[PDB]
C-alpha cells in the first residue's frame, strides 16, 4: 500500500510541475531596492497611514492588500472582494520595479495585474492549505520572493494528519529574486501552503494577480 501511495505521490508531483514556471528575474541589487520599499510599506502601516482593510496582522505574518483584497463573507466559494476603494492603490514602485519587469520578460501580459498582496513572514510563519479562489482570481497566479530563500509546498493534506504520517506532494524551492508562475493543475487542482520550518529568516512575497471582472464583492 505504501509503495502504491509513493508512486501516486510521484505521479501527482509530475502533474504539479507541469503547471509551474519559475525564473530568476531580479538581481541582488534589484532585490535590495525592492526590499527597501517593502520596509517602507511596513513602516507606513505601522504609522497607521493605510485604510483598515489594507493591513491584516497575525502573530508571525502580515498581509498588505493593494488594488484589490478579499476576505471571507457571510454565506460560489465564500471569499469576497472588499468594496471598491476599501484597500489602498497599488504603489507606483510595484508597477515600475516589479510588474513592468515581468511584462518586459513576457511572464504576464501588459495590464493583467490589478491586485498586489505583500505577505511578510517571520521565521515560523504558517499558511493554511488553500487554492487561490477561482471565483475571485484569473490564472495565472504570480509570486515574487524577497529577503531570503524558502519553499512553497503543494498538496497540503499533511497539515491535517499527525506528524510522520504524511508530507507535501511537492516542495518547490523559491529563491530570493525568483518569480513563480502557477497555472493549470498547480493553480487549480491542488492546494498550496507554507510550513514554519521552511521559513528560516524573514521572507516576503509579492503576489500579483488579476481579479475577475465578475468577482463578487461584499
Ligand atoms: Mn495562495
Amino acid at each position: 500500500d505504501y509503495e502504491e501511495q509513493q508512486l501516486q505521490k510521484e505521479e501527482e508531483a509530475r502533474k504539479v510541475k507541469s503547471g509551474i514556471r519559475q525564473m530568476r528575474l531580479f538581481s541582488q541589487d534589484e532585490c535590495a531596492k525592492i526590499e527597501a520599499r517593502i520596509d517602507e510599506v511596513v513602516s507606513r502601516a505601522e504609522k497607521g497611514l493605510y485604510n483598515e482593510h489594507t493591513v491584516d496582522r497575525a502573530p508571525l505574518r502580515n498581509k498588505y492588500f493593494f488594488g484589490e483584497g478579499y476576505t471571507y463573507g457571510a454565506q460560489p466559494g465564500q471569499e469576497r472582494l472588499y468594496p471598491p476603494g476599501d484597500v489602498d492603490e497599488i504603489p507606483e514602485w510595484v508597477h515600475q520595479l516589479v510588474i513592468q519587469k515581468l511584462v518586459e520578460h513576457r511572464v504576464i501580459p501588459e495590464g493583467f495585474v490589478n491586485s498586489a498582496v505583500i505577505n511578510d513572514y517571520q521565521p515560523g510563519g504558517c499558511i493554511v492549505s488553500h487554492v487561490d479562489p477561482i471565483h475571485i482570481f484569473e490564472r495565472p497566479i504570480v509570486s515574487v520572493s524577497f529577503f531570503s530563500d524558502s519553499a512553497l509546498c503543494f498538496g497540503c493534506k499533511f497539515q491535517f494528519k499527525p506528524i510522520r504520517v504524511s508530507e507535501p506532494v511537492l516542495s518547490l524551492p523559491v529563491r530570493r529574486g525568483s518569480v513563480t508562475v502557477l497555472s493549470g493543475y498547480a493553480a487549480d487542482e491542488i492546494t498550496h501552503c507554507i510550513r514554519p520550518q521552511d521559513i528560516k529568516e524573514r521572507r516576503a512575497v509579492i503576489i500579483l494577480r488579476k481579479t475577475r471582472l465578475d468577482a463578487p464583492r461584499l
